[PDB]
C-alpha cells in the first residue's frame, strides 16, 4: 500500500485532521509522498496530491478510477441510485454526461440564455448601488451567494422574479444551507460500517427532507413547464434548461425516468451553488487585498466595456485577465479543495503501490495548486502568471484541476465560468470597493472553514465607492 502515517485502532488518522483536512493533507503528503495511505476509521483512502499521480489515476488509469466513493448523505431519497454524480460509469451515467454536453452546456445553450442571466447581473448591481448610496457595506459571501442561486434559477427555471432576494430564490438558498449544515460535519456511519444501519447522526433522515424540498420544487416546475406546453402550443420556446428536459422526456429516445431528469436538476443545481457562491466571495477577497491587481482589472473592463455597466458574456475572449483572475483564484481557492472522491473498480497498481479494489480516492487539488515546486511563489496571488499560458483548468493541465479531470470532469464547467467571469465583472467595473474593517484584514482573509465549499470563516464586508 502506498506510505502514510500510522494509523491507530479504531480511529485510523481521523484524530490528526482538524478543522481543514485539506491543510493538514498538504503537509503530511510532503512527507509522505503523492499517493499517501490514509485511514479513515474503517474507510481506506488514499491522498493524490502530483500532477503526475493525478494523471496515472484520472488518465492513465481513468476507467479503473471513475467510480465515486458514495457518502451515507447521498441516499436521501435513492439519490445514490439515480444520480449522474454518484452512479458507476455505465449507460445511464452516459446518457446523462451525453445530454449535458450535447444540449444543456453547449454553446447554443449557454449563448441562448445569456439574456435570462443579464437580468440577475443587473438585480446585484441594484442591490449594490442601494448600499453605495446609503455608504453601507455589502456581504459578499450574501449578495454572492444570492446572484449564484438567482442565475441558477434562471438558467435552469427561466425564474425572472423582479426581487433580488425573490421569495423563491431565499427558500432554494435555506434548502442549499441545509445541505450544507448536515453534510458539512463527519457522519460517523461514513467511516465504521457498523453504524450505517443506525444513521446514528440523523443524517440521512436529514438530508431525506432537504433533498425532499429540493425535489419538490423541481417536480413542480417540470409539472407546470409540462402543462403550461401543453395548454399554449403556440407561444415560443423558453431557453432553460428544464425545456431541454421536457423535450427529452417527450421524445423518448433515452432510457431514462422522469426522476432521473428532476435528480439531474437537482445535481446541476445544487453543484453550482456552493461552489460559484464561496469562489466569487474569494475573487473579491484577493482582488481587494490585492490593489494593484484590482487596478489592472479595472483598467481591462474599462478599455473594453467602457460606460456599459453589463459586460456581455460573449466580450469574455476580449478579457483576457478577467479570466487570469479566475484561474488564479481557482488555482488558490479550489471549492472543493478535495474534489468529489473517486473510487477504484477494481485493485490496480499505480507507482509500484497496490491500490486495493473499493479504496477512496480523493485528488487534493489544494496542495497541487498551492506545491512550490509546481507554482513559483504559490501563496502570492498573481494573475499574470496565466497570461499568454496556455494552462487552463478544463482537466487537461495536471497542475490546476479544481474542476477534475477524466471521466467524471464537472460537466457544469460551461455555466460556471460565466457565472464567475460575469458577477466578479459586474462587481468590480461599477464600484471602487474598501474594507468596512481593516483591522484583521490578512488574518481574516487568509482563515478558511471547510465544508462542502472551503469558505472565508469571516465573511468579506466591503464598502462600494462611486
Ligand atoms: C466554480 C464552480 C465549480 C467547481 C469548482 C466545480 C468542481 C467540480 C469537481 C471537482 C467535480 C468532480 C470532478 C471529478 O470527479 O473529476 C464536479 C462534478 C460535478 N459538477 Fe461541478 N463544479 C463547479 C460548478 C458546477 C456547476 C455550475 C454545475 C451545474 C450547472 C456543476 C455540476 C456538477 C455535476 C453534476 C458533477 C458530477 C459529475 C459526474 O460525477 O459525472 N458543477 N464539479
Ligand atoms: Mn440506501
Amino acid at each position: 500500500l502506498p506510505p502514510g502515517p500510522f494509523p491507530y485502532p479504531i480511529v485510523g488518522n481521523m484524530l490528526q485532521l482538524g478543522a481543514n483536512p485539506h491543510q493538514v493533507f498538504a503537509k503530511l503528503s510532503k512527507r509522505y509522498g503523492p499517493l499517501m495511505s490514509i485511514h479513515l476509521g474503517s474507510l481506506y483512502t488514499v491522498i493524490v496530491s502530483s500532477p503526475e499521480m493525478a494523471k496515472e489515476i484520472l488518465h492513465r488509469h481513468g476507467q479503473v478510477f471513475s467510480g465515486r466513493t458514495i457518502a451515507q448523505a447521498v441516499h436521501a431519497c435513492d439519490h445514490d441510485k439515480i444520480s449522474m454524480g454518484f452512479l458507476p460509469v455505465a449507460s445511464e451515467w452516459r446518457d446523462m454526461r451525453k445530454i449535458c454536453k450535447e444540449q444543456m452546456f453547449s454553446n447554443q445553450s449557454m449563448e441562448a440564455s445569456q439574456g435570462l442571466r443579464r437580468q440577475k447581473l443587473q438585480q446585484l448591481l441594484d442591490h449594490v448601488q442601494k448600499c453605495s448610496d446609503s455608504g453601507r457595506a455589502v456581504d459578499i459571501r450574501e449578495a454572492a451567494f444570492i446572484t449564484t442561486l438567482n442565475l441558477m434559477s434562471a438558467t435552469l427555471f427561466s425564474s425572472q422574479a423582479t426581487e433580488f432576494d425573490s421569495k423563491a430564490t431565499m427558500e432554494f438558498k435555506e434548502i442549499i444551507e441545509g445541505v450544507a449544515t448536515i453534510v458539512g460535519v463527519p457522519n460517523f456511519a461514513d467511516y465504521f460500517p457498523i453504524l450505517r444501519p443506525f444513521d446514528p447522526q440523523g443524517v440521512k433522515r436529514r438530508a431525506d427532507v432537504f433533498f425532499g424540498k429540493l425535489l419538490a420544487k423541481i417536480e413542480g416546475y417540470l409539472n407546470e413547464r409540462l402543462e403550461s406546453k401543453r395548454a399554449n402550443p403556440n407561444a415560443p420556446k423558453k431557453d432553460d434548461f428544464l425545456e431541454i428536459v421536457v423535450d427529452i422526456i417527450q421524445a423518448n429516445e433515452f432510457k431514462l425516468k422522469t426522476h432521473h431528469f428532476t435528480h439531474l436538476m437537482l445535481d446541476l443545481f445544487v453543484g453550482g451553488s456552493d461552489t460559484n457562491t464561496t469562489s466569487i466571495e474569494w475573487a473579491m477577497s484577493e482582488l481587494v487585498m490585492n490593489p494593484d491587481k484590482m487596478a489592472r482589472l479595472k483598467a481591462e473592463l474599462k478599455s473594453v466595456a467602457g460606460d456599459e455597466k453589463i459586460v456581455d458574456e460573449s466580450a469574455m475572449p476580449k478579457l483576457p485577465y478577467l479570466q487570469a483572475v479566475i484561474k488564479e483564484v481557482m488555482r488558490i481557492h479550489p471549492p472543493g479543495p478535495l474534489l468529489l472522491p473517486r473510487k477504484a473498480e477494481s485493485d490496480q497498481e499505480v507507482n509500484g503501490y497496490l491500490i486495493p479494489k473499493g479504496t477512496q480516492i480523493l485528488i487534493n487539488a489544494y496542495a497541487i495548486g498551492r506545491d512550490p515546486s509546481i507554482w513559483t511563489d504559490p501563496e502570492t496571488f498573481d494573475p499574470e502568471r496565466f497570461l499568454d499560458n496556455k494552462i487552463d483548468f478544463k482537466g487537461q493541465d495536471y497542475e490546476l484541476l479544481p474542476f477534475g479531470s477524466g471521466r467524471r470532469v464537472c460537466p457544469g464547467m460551461p455555466l460556471a465560468t460565466r457565472i464567475l467571469h460575469m458577477a466578479t465583472a459586474t462587481l468590480v467595473h461599477n464600484f471602487d470597493w474598501k474594507l468596512e474593517d481593516d483591522s484583521t484584514a490578512a488574518a481574516d482573509h487568509a482563515g478558511e472553514l471547510f465544508g462542502v465549499a472551503v469558505r472565508r470563516a469571516v465573511p468579506l464586508r466591503i464598502i462600494p465607492i462611486v
